[PDB]
């Protein structure tokens, strides 16, 4: 049984209201991982139990080069811990914040890998629902690693629907901002937003006030830099079509519509999944504990245990990759 | 009732996440022993209660020249303590790390003594499950003393099976890396790995990542130095057969298959158990407190009590060798 003192706790990689993520060393092997630590108290209060159990359940059976691999899922009396692959290259958000914009070529590389992962998830009836730059990390070679599966939905095949109002506001599809249910096409909209950010250096829609933001998402016409290629303009127009039935990827062939798009004309899709495409950017990390692609805001902070206030057991948190 | 203050605490012999082992002097007699000290908090959190109770229960009834003898098992409000024979000669891991390789002759001596112990344990339906160089120590005369019985299973006769995924990764048998249950043949595989190490100066399989390691154990063909004897190659090929049914020692005659192997052609097995075989290496210790065959990393450290945070009683921890 895996416990807290099986790991050394080295650096804070990220923190939010959800909890915290820490660079750990596994004592027994000396190998480095990221550990997401969540307080059960917060999870229950927020009504996120089912979502968090689902996060473990999906990760236990997913295997794909561009999804983050789970090593352990374990828990204590007051905490839930995910031990997972450390994405040395950090978030795409980090890189785009520094570089401001990616070339169409570089965006195409990341985009092809995200499309590959979303095809795989959708084939297994999983809707990810949280595509954003913050959840798109890079491994040490510069390949995509999708992280944070805390808003996934299972059992969603072509035409099936979902009702939970969830996601990140700036990335929410217009149909989610309407009453009743929505389908898997929301993931393609999400790819639309991140592709737009990568090539245009800004969100297609933004206001600090969510009420204004959601009106923009529902109502505003997207704009493009004049210099963008016709097929990049076509790709983003198709992914960010407000009607999910008319959206690129929103038909019965799902990822195939996106894969066959003229923006990805140069891409051989079997090379993508086989990791044969060369990353344009290779993270220049020089050790296993190197956190240069993570914000100082987090890594400067000292690690500190929070004071707490019968069975408090969560299912799906006694998992090991060695055992299943 | 035996207590903590009945002993002087002299030198740290070894430490891990499990707990610590200290060289102690029994105040009343002035005799020296090793004391393994475990924290109940850690044992409970790790779900190792049954394993630790078993460790005491097995040691209370075992008697064989090459098994470490338990003097006392006792407990405090937050600790469990094993007082046992101090193996002055240290671990085989220590000696092999220094010398790099043993001659086939010296490997044969240690191998014979381990086989004798494993025969004895298996005859009493005990599977040891943790055969490794770290657990193979030497007494002051140079004879084998198996230590650390914390992964034993009782009641395992010929054909009976076990389900717990436990052991040390580098020493795990291939069948343990498959679903469902495994038999007592795991111990002969374990002997295989230690014999290989002794004669070939490396583990037959190694990778720092366990996922890679387990694939090697399941899939990789073992290699031998060209100079190894035909019967050494044969012994190792037989003990390290991936199929437990085809493995040397894996039949209904158990240790007899191994004892009758041509590598041990020179061995009289009754002389082995009667300790009439001369150790090739005699520990050159010059006093009862001499810890030259223990790593400085441990013995340089000062002895320190850890701060803690109703009945917390463990059964099988009221044992004395004078009383049963
Ligand atoms: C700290 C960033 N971060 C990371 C990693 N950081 O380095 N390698 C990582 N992997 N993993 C996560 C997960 C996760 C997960 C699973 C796979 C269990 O679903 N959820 C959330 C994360 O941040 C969220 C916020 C933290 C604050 C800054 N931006 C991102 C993760
Ligand atoms: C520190 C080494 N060590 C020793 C001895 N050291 O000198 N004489 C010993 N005996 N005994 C044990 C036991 C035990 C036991 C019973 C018989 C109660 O089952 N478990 C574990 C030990 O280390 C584990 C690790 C410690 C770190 C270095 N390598 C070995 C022992």
């Amino acid at each position: 049984k895996v416990t807290m003192n099986d790991f050394d706790y080295l650096k804070l990689l990220g923190k939010g209201t959800f909890g915290k993520v820490i660079l750990v060393r596994e004592k027994a092997t000396g190998r480095y991982y990221a550990m997401k630590i969540l307080r059960k108290e917060v999870i229950i209060a927020k009504d996120e139990v089912a979502h968090t159990v689902t996060e473990s359940r999906v990760l236990q059976n997913t295997r794909h080069p561009f999804l983050t691999a789970l090593k352990y899922a374990f828990q204590t009396h007051d905490r839930l811990c995910f031990v997972m692959e450390y994405a040395n290259g950090g978030e795409l958000f980090f890189h785009l914040s520094r570089e401001r914009v990616f070339t169409e070529e570089r965006a195409r590389f990341y985009g092809a890998e995200i499309v590959s992962a979303l095809e795989y998830l959708h084939s297994r009836d999983v809707v990810y629902r949280d595509i954003k730059l913050e959840n798109l990390m890079l491994d040490k070679d510069g390949h995509i690693k999708i992280t944070d599966f805390g808003l996934c939905k299972e059992g969603i095949s072509d035409g099936a629907t979902m009702k939970t109002f969830c996601g990140t506001p700036e990335y929410l599809a217009p149909e989610v901002l309407e009453d009743n249910d929505y389908g898997r096409a929301v993931d393609w909209w999400g790819l639309g937003v991140v592709m737009y950010e990568m090539m245009c250096g800004r969100l297609p829609f933004y206001n600090q006030d969510h009420e204004r933001l959601f009106e923009l998402i529902l109502m505003e016409e997207i704009r493009f830099p004049r210099t963008l290629s016709p097929e990049a303009k076509s790709l983003l127009a198709g992914l960010l079509k407000k009607d999910p039935k008319q959206r690129l990827g929103g038909g019965p062939s799902d990822a195939k519509e996106v894969m066959e798009h003229r923006f990805f004309l140069s891409i051989n899709w079997q090379d993508v999944v086989q990791k044969k495409l060369l990353p344009p950017f290779k993270p220049q990390v020089t050790s296993e504990v190197d956190t240069r692609y993570f914000d100082d805001e987090f890594t400067a902070q000292s690690i500190t245990i929070t004071p707490p206030d019968q069975r408090t057991h969560f299912p799906q948190f006694d998992y090991s990759a060695s055992i299943r």
